[PDB]
């Protein structure tokens, strides 16, 4: 129940989009594997991909144990060119 996966490497709109995937992902309480993995990253890129993106490397670092919850995924975001920055660099 207790699921929360991290964001990194977002902001503004981007960080929101990214945060809407990550509560849609698998992290429902499911078997995360390679599998999981890609879910994760292609829900972020599919949001990302449409926020000024287009297909953000994107890694995470599981950790079964975390804090407040029942079991964390981090996911750090770095593709390298962005749409519409207006601000903030």
């Amino acid at each position: 129940a207790n699921v929360r996966l991290q964001v990194e490497g977002l902001s503004g709109q981007l960080e929101k989009n990214v945060r809407a995937q990550l509560s849609t992902i698998e992290s429902d309480e499911v078997t995360p594997d390679r599998r999981f993995r890609a879910r994760v990253d292609d829900a972020i890129r599919e949001g990302l991909k449409a926020l000024g993106y287009y297909q953000p490397t994107i890694e995470f670092d599981l950790r079964p144990p975390p804090k407040k919850g029942r079991q964390v995924l981090i996911a750090k975001v770095t593709p390298g060119v962005l749409e519409h920055h207006h601000h903030h660099h």
